[PDB]
This record gives structure tokens, C-alpha cells and sequence, in this order.
């Protein structure tokens, strides 16, 4: 497993779906922010989703050490170019990660105007 | 029930429900913000939900005027009372309360220990 800002055997991954148009929401910018030494929020990666709305390779084993991490998903750009207001600015996961080990994380979200459910997947590696 | 700062006619109200064991989340706290000029967050009013998982009161309308706020709802704190070891560190909701649409704001979340959902219900009338 690689080392650095990759994808290793993709320990995060984020999934965006539309429940609108009943497709994956493609092109939506997600960000991602490590909690740092001092309290704040140190900016850890980014993307696009791609055609099948995920987003792999933000990440590698090696860089993804144990940590309190947020992922932002800009879901206001996503319906406006769509041409909706919509309700939120964003949609964010918070979480704390590998403190018992690493572990490979997917996060999904299912999004609507007014309203976003978010799910986590998370599976012990080894392969 | 309970409240915040200062009871009117109930411009924002808050409903927690629990998907594990199809009940109110009682006694959750939520804490809410407006973002500043410095666009830092500034505590605004807080609580915890009562027994039919509400929170009330926490604002007037005079008080209430546009901008962004916040909603963080400490879920973790909910399901370690429960000896259910949590996915996210807290929920929070991020929107623009604006004038020109409807005035009562419900925001109500479903909480499972991996996932969590959210939906906003705006209206004219009440809750
Ligand atoms: C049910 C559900 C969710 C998970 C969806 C997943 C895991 C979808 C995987 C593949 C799909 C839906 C088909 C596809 O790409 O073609 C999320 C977390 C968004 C929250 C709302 C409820
Ligand atoms: C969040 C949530 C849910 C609960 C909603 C509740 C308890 C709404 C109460 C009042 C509302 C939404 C405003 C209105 O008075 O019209 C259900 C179980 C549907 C599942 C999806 C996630």
C-alpha cells in the first residue's frame, strides 16, 4: 500500500447519489480537512465526482493516519447549475478515523432539494 | 418541554428522531449559530430536545433575521448513553434563513450509529 496523496487500496471513497433524477450526482466538488494539533481544520484533499458520482484516490494508507477528518460536499453548485435552490450549503461528514486500526471507509450520500441522508460503510482491510 | 433563547412564535424548531428504536432522541443537546462578519461561527442559542425529541424556543422572530446558521446536533453523545459505539462525531445542518420565502423553519434529523438524515420543512403556518 502506497504512500502519500493516491489511492492505495482506496481506504476513503465517497458515492453521491441523486434522488431527484434517480442517477449518481456527477461533478459534485467534495473537500476533505484533517482536525490539526491546534484545534482547526487543515485542508487534507479534494475532487470531482466522476461519471458514476464517486470520487477514489483522495487518499493512501500511508497519509491516512488516525485523525478526526470532515468531508464537505458542496451540494448548493450541484442543484443550482440544475437550477434549484436548494435548502443547504453544503452537506459534511465528520468523523474520527483508524483509531483502532486502519480501515477503509466508503461514504455515501443521497441528495434532495430540502433534504440529505448520509451513510458510512466501513470494512477491516487485508487482501 | 424545554427552550433557549427566548420564546416567540417558534421561528426555528428542531425534531430528533431515532431509527434504532423507534422513539424521540430525548435529552440531545443542539447548539445553533449564526456566521459572523469574520465568518467564524457565534453561538446564538442551544438546548436539549425534550421527550417527544422537540426543541423549542430557541428563538423569536425579531432576532431571527437572515443569514447563515448552523445546527450541530450532538449525536455521539446520544448513542454512547446508549452503549452504541457512533460513526459521526455530530450532525450539523448549515442553511440561509431569507426573508422573502416562508418564515417557520423545521429542521428534523433521523439518527442511526452510521447514518443520519436530514430534511427541512418550510412553511407559512406552523411546526
Ligand atoms: C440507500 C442509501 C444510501 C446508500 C447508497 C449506496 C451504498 C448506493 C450504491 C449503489 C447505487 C445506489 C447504485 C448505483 O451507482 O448505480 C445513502 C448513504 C446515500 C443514504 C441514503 C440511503
Ligand atoms: C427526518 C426523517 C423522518 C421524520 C420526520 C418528522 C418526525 C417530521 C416532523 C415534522 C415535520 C418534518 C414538519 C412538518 O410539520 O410538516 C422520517 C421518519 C419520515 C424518515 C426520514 C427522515
Amino acid at each position: 500500500g502506497p504512500t502519500g496523496t493516491g489511492e492505495s487500496k482506496c481506504p476513503l471513497m465517497v458515492k453521491v447519489l441523486d434522488a431527484v433524477r434517480g442517477s449518481p450526482a456527477i461533478n459534485v466538488a467534495v473537500h476533505v480537512f484533517r482536525k490539526a494539533a491546534d484545534d482547526t481544520w487543515e485542508p487534507f484533499a479534494s475532487g470531482k465526482t466522476s461519471e458514476s458520482g464517486e470520487l477514489h484516490g483522495l487518499t493512501t494508507e500511508e497519509e491516512f493516519v488516525e485523525g478526526i477528518y470532515k468531508v464537505e460536499i458542496d451540494t448548493k453548485s450541484y442543484w443550482k447549475a440544475l437550477g434549484i435552490s436548494p435548502f443547504h450549503e453544503h452537506a459534511e461528514v465528520v468523523f474520527t478515523a483508524n483509531d483502532s486500526g486502519p480501515r477503509r471507509y466508503t461514504i455515501a450520500a443521497l441528495l434532495s432539494p430540502y433534504s440529505y441522508s448520509t451513510t458510512a460503510v466501513v470494512t477491516n482491510p487485508k487482501e
